[PDB]
């Protein structure tokens, strides 16, 4: 099943440009070990923008290869198009992918009923769990409750990612859904609270650095535990608003590449981390106790 | 020397998805006849979100072909992933086209660095003329004016289409650029003061209904008639309100079909005219004259 901590991994660089196999094999393996619940590969963070359509089902493919399925593998496959979203989704399909991520229509801002009809369409074309993503951050795209009420209704549409950062419009769709509907975080920030409202799991950004303290936060959070999940969510706050210090995943791919974890390496027209935000990044780190 | 009333032109497709190459060529005849200053092909409201790359030069081409080297003839090119812009630029030169349009990365957001090297790049790569596009209402990022600014002293970019309908952020980019950087309006409602300011041209959306009176109007703001041009825009205000009654193509398509002039038909994400903006669209047409 789809719940708890979920990563949204970043997919690394060569300092020319190319993808790092070693790498994401190094990442999945952290995750695997410390905790994660499952894997959103290729998605924002994971830098689908500037994807190849071959080296995204290339990540896809090794990462399911990799996992053995001990945890299940959520896949980005939303464009503005109805069909490449398509397109991309039978993709992820064959890859081996377990479910997927759709993000709702960026630059070209439709109408609700055109999401509807988006979103419907998608999930008749490809037998496979998807899940609704929304950010008016960057789509300049809000879905409404009653469009989100009336999706939730369609045969393998099983959740969404809320990334307003507004608990209280997580609170109306949790009250407008079903009881198996599944609404996620997308707000590291306050991912915690909107579990202790009756959510179901966090797809992390930070995750990507402290997998294993996400692990324990949405333990305690859909355990009821806000007393513990709170506790944790503090000592990590630092680290909430560092890796924004600049667009994602500008931010989190330096901390990874700190740790040792993947090579300077990232695609225009995203850029490297500019000098101005190392030392306040680089002091979160520590005073997160994930670098001395 | 690409400057004045300049048609953003929608793309015909049929009752079924397909383009109507007889549609196309009537359009371009229509602004031919009528005077247009230049045709901008495959932008946004040429739904630039939804055609494969193929479908993409095709268009180009046939519009190309048509005009006759007569007007210039711009391509929409933008993407958010550099190796996907000098894509279509190569593409659209390739193309015959005279010039391209490239809108800033959208949805994924980039630092004004990034946006920076990410044009100087496409410039570098493709041997054309460029002209900038700032909109941050559908990318949800936002090209400074400062930024603008460096940007102008790179060769084969020559302009920007300023879209944010700020008057203070007009008043701004002019006097940042030189006299041979142009700066066009990418809002029609205040493109009238932004041309008295010093802009030289709109790339405008209420021309595809009525390219005559958009000549007209851009012919006065830019001699300096300051009383001749307003009164032409408040005479044609309740257009513009109208053509953007629900999000951009969808309006300016109804009206064109009821012109007669296309198909109806547009391709999802995007949903034709809801039932409810009708007639407070039909009757602007007649308010102003476009329809009896």
């Amino acid at each position: 099943m789809i719940a708890g901590s979920m990563v949204a991994l970043v997919t690394p660089f060569d300092a020319q440009g190319r993808l790092d196999w070693d790498s994401l094999a190094k990442l999945v393996d952290f995750h695997l070990q410390d905790g994660t619940n499952a894997i959103v590969a290729v998605g924002t963070t994971g830098e689908s923008a500037t994807l190849d359509v071959e080296e995204h089902i290339q990540v896809v493919r090794r990462v399911v290869d990799q996992v053995k399925g001990r945890i299940p593998v959520i896949a980005g496959t939303g464009a503005n198009s109805t069909r490449e979203a398509v397109a991309l989704t039978e993709a992820a399909k064959s890859g081996g992918a377990d479910a997927c991520l759709l993000v709702t229509p960026y630059y070209n801002k439709p109408t609700q009923e055109g999401m509807y009809q988006h979103f419907r369409h998608i999930a008749e074309a490809v037998a496979i769990p998807q899940i609704l993503y929304n950010v008016p951050g960057r789509t300049s795209c809000d879905m409404l409750p009653e469009t989100v009420e009336r999706l939730s209704k369609v045969p393998n549409i099983i959740g969404i990612k809320e990334a307003t950062g507004d608990l209280q419009r997580a609170k109306e769709v949790i009250e407008r859904v079903g009881k198996d509907f599944l609404v996620y975080s997308g707000d590291d920030a306050t991912a915690v609270e909107l579990m202790l409202l009756g959510g179901k799991g966090n797809i992390s950004v930070t995750a990507n650095v402290a997998p294993r303290a996400m692990s324990d936060l949405c333990a305690a959070a859909m355990r009821g535990d806000a007393a513990a999940a709170r506790a944790i969510n503090d000592r990590l706050m630092p680290l909430h608003k560092a890796l924004f210090i600049e667009s994602n995943p500008i931010p989190v791919k330096w901390a990874l590449h700190e740790m040792g974890l993947i090579p300077e390496g990232i695609r225009l027209p995203l850029t490297w981390l500019s000098p101005h935000c190392h030392d306040p990044l680089r002091q979160a780190m520590r005073q997160t106790g994930v670098l001395a």
